[PDB]
């Protein structure tokens, strides 16, 4: 048995590293790549758009007005789109009976002021909000192993997550300092899109969305904990790195850290855990891994991660999210 | 005494740098920096959009339909504008009385099929082709001295003919094997535009204008020689390397590519002359000179040049013109 | 059965690679990875050099001096080294029954003014050079289906004889016009090494090895034709991209050429033809593949072939000649 | 009048761009370009090593072991060397009379555990401690305008010390909680040298000097205020980007953090402050400018300084310390 897959919004660059994972997954293969109604690529080939799909995937792009021409025998539904889209599809792909990965952050946060404020529009579907799987898989429990609606983490959030709530779980900072999470993140991030903000020669490094990006939210609410989050966009295509400081809890030690982080992660294939010193970006671009690193000096403690932003940030840990709701290797097609 | 210098299109990556070196200019001054009628820039500074001039050149950018509004007063008017409005706007400039220097390829060629085969249209004014001055700085003579319309050439034209022309014109090269230009350009040489094509993670490495780019005839026709150009774009913002390799005439030697090179050159400021070895493109950026080196074996020569793509290949030549024109310095407000 | 496999050099970036795929190959595995008996490097892990690796290849580095210590029970022998040290090892591996893969330029030319000219030593095994198999793997017939000494073609040599060799074959090219192939590589290309040229603010874009790089008779020797090669570094680490330019023999056509590569490659599944346009580096960086796509106008060639120089230009080439060697799927462990 | 000026390690990227404004420098003249005694470079142009400068500057690189001759005669010495060796030096030239701008970490704080601690060296020379003026130019007074020693401040120190100092002085953060600054250097600031480290294919984005590096604790020293300061080294060339962030004292609001601001930078020509948003690196890079723009939420701030990690971080404020030291314009050859 194979799942039938739908990829809607696979003309994006998370959208293309999906095509690319579920091809190549043993249990899973493609019924149909979707675009907009109007896209003026409709009818080009994936592999026209993204040359690395050569010879490897060449499904044409659909438009899809009315899902019902894509819904039925469909097992999977990947959402690459953004919120207001994936907010009108997918309440509809899971009538179908679809089990639906939004990779918008349209169902992450069980919250209406969170859509009105950072989104900029009211949510219609509460039910859904409180049954949608918040999919950071390294801490997912069972309302994953059986939700029919996941909301896959952004991806400048699952890093900081992944760094931050085991030390916050063990009550290992002092919270009234604000953990502060500077991160930089290479231009697809931005998303595929003639604008001049992402053309060439008008990136070099920036801060950007300063008090105002939508992942800080999604990262406090989960958390529990407020932080200040800074984005910065950096002359490079793919990776984030973040680095996150905080004030420990008074008494807390290096060696109380590490057991902290050695414990949440080391049977969790897809997070490598750096011992000693700190990650390089290079060294998990093109690879579905969160790596992490840190260090303690006096009170104040330094985290460091990094991830691929398509990856771990986007397309692995949908995908991921899939094995694990699905029963497969949590890795499979990854690595 | 300055002139009144008015520059159009001055929001332009080009344009910018018009905009420092007249600013700079000892002997010129700004009256105004236009966009087009309806640009969504009209009002903005030119250091909102160029911020590498904040605090030193913080002119609005004033929106342009009528030229009267701008002729009157103006002594020299820079159109950083692509040919379609170069065409329409210069003749008009010339009749109110303003020496025009046009960055665009609309009055590079004296020749009509020029037009419709390579630019999409019928030139108008085939008086004014014929007494443009094509402003190749080194080798222009007094067409230029006296010239009231300067048709700035092509960035990438410009090193090909700096290297190639003084070796056609002493016979050194077999034209019976056609010199193969290939070149290397920075991304700001597409354009301040948001498109796919230069937008950020769309560019690695690739050529393009394969046997159709409009600067492979403006370069032959000029040199009188056919010639093979291959545009290629990287993944940098500035400047332009070409590697340009050609059948010698037979009996031809390094010495005698030498000795060429040296008298066309040797008290040419802006030209760089590499006795031995081959420029590197980094020892060019920002600034105005065109560096040359080469090397023979055989009865094979390879020439390379470089320059900045928007200096020596558009705003420093365009300036140096101007200096020309109007009996300043050759180098003024260039270095 | 498994393939005991040894990596010699298996600390710099093309060993790296080898490693990689070697450890995902199904048939294989690895026995040691070596460095030079007084290496700095010896005993730290290979995860600690290429962290890509960590969690996935973790095995040490072992310093090797006498090669009795690591040939007993070895089936496969790697080397990732230069030329001198391959000249040294590759006949006592022989010797030792293993089959080697010398990713040198050491034994792929059967010529002794070849290593004088342009590698500065004088070859000291003959029988060995008669013996190699030249690795250019979809072209190597039988000679390396059951060869025990294989050299590995150079990364640019890889490209540029897939380009040319179907059509010089083919006899559509006039060859009293050299065929000029100007290629840029990334900055692997130079090794894993601490030196000035190699170091970061020191590349942007210059040619190299102008008339004397010695790739350049490799592929005039194999091609069986006089060629122009001048490779350029270019500031990204990895990929090649050629640009090809000839005259093609009077009468030849576009269809002429597209068939005669259409036949070449149809059934070659790491050679990805472009029926229309050209390739963009960035789509095979990573990957095992060489893309190649050309335009002919008059009597006029252009063929652009790009490939990862680490990967098709390199190890990826290598263990395809493994498979080929062994029996296994041409494409296994790669894609 | 025009002052005979010397430059120790002119050789290394900040010396060159000390060449080139000295050159420019309308009141100073070159003497000699030095290099260390068995320096490999001896003997070569400056503009052999730094070819931006062919043309311009082409003064030999002389080998200095005796001082003496190079002192007599010279009205100011820039040491664009180590510590070591300035620490040596720099006794040597102010007792020969002339003027010293040290450009290393020597004699940039009265404090010999300082040196114990973060250069590893007891300083022998107290009283020139004492003597010497720190050269961070908007804020130096008088033991600037006469001092003989003038100890300019690292890169990084400049932009942080920029951004914070007003800050701290109208009592505007809550100091409990240590600033944290998050810096990414282009990799020239490693300095010219073949390392792995600043190997091209090893730099991506990395933290560095984790709770170790020395410019902490003189930015700590200089503010009177412990901070985090965590650098990176990121994949371009130049600039540095600070992105810092404080939790303001309770009540402090916007409007008057820019007029703390305003205040201490109005009159500042090198310091450009942004009214509204924070600065893009690219808009500084070969600029001897320091931008500066903030954001503030609730009670938190957000500071946001760039400079060229060459010119205002290194060449361009010890030329500015020196038009300030013999009375030239504060800008002079800079801009
Ligand atoms: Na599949
Ligand atoms: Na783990
Ligand atoms: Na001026
Ligand atoms: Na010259
Ligand atoms: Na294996
Ligand atoms: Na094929
Ligand atoms: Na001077
Ligand atoms: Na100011």
């Amino acid at each position: 048995a194979m799942l039938n897959t739908l990829i809607v919004g696979a003309s994006g660059y998370a959208g293309a590293e999906l095509v690319t994972y579920v091809n190549r997954h043993p249990h899973m293969n493609i019924t149909a790549l979707t675009v907009s109604a109007q896209s003026n690529d409709a009818g080009k080939l994936i592999s026209d758009l993204h040359p690395q799909l050569k010879g490897i995937v060449e499904l044409p792009l659909q438009p899809m007005s009315d899902i019902s021409e894509f819904s039925p025998g469909v097992d999977v539904v990947f959402l690459a789109t953004a919120h207001e889209v994936s907010h009108d599809l997918a309440p509809q792909f899971l009538e179908a009976g679809c089990v639906v990965f939004d990779l918008s952050g349209a169902f992450r946060v069980n919250d209406a002021t969170f859509y009105e404020k950072y989104y900029g529009f009211t949510h219609q579907y509460p039910e859904l909000l409180e049954q949608a799987a918040y999919g950071l898989a390294e801490w997912c429990g069972n309302k994953l192993k059986e939700a029919n609606l996941i909301a896959v983490p952004g991806c400048y959030p699952t890093a900081a997550q992944l760094a931050l709530k085991p030390l916050i779980d063990a009550d290992l900072l002092d919270l009234n300092q604000w953990p502060v999470i500077n991160a930089t993140s290479g231009v697809s991030g931005a998303g595929r899109k003639a604008a001049i903000s992402n053309s060439f020669c008008e990136v070099s490094l920036q801060p950007y969305g300063v008090f105002t990006h939508r992942h800080q939210p999604e990262i406090a609410t989960h958390l529990g904990a407020d932080v200040i989050f800074t984005p910065h966009l950096g002359n490079f295509p793919r990776g984030i790195l973040e680095t996150i400081t905080c004030r420990l809890k008074s008494g807390v030690t290096q060696a109380q850290v590490a057991q902290a982080l050695q414990q949440a992660y080391a049977h969790k294939p897809l997070v490598r855990l750096y011992d000693k010193g700190v990650p390089a970006l290079k060294n998990v671009v093109g690879l579905p891994f969160c790596d992490i690193g840190f260090a303690v000096q006096g009170e104040h403690l330094i985290i460091v991660a990094t991830e691929d932003n398509l990856l771990k940030g986007a397309a692995a840990q949908a995908v991921q999210c899939a094995n694990i709701r699905f029963g497969y290797a949590e890795t499979q097609s990854l690595i």
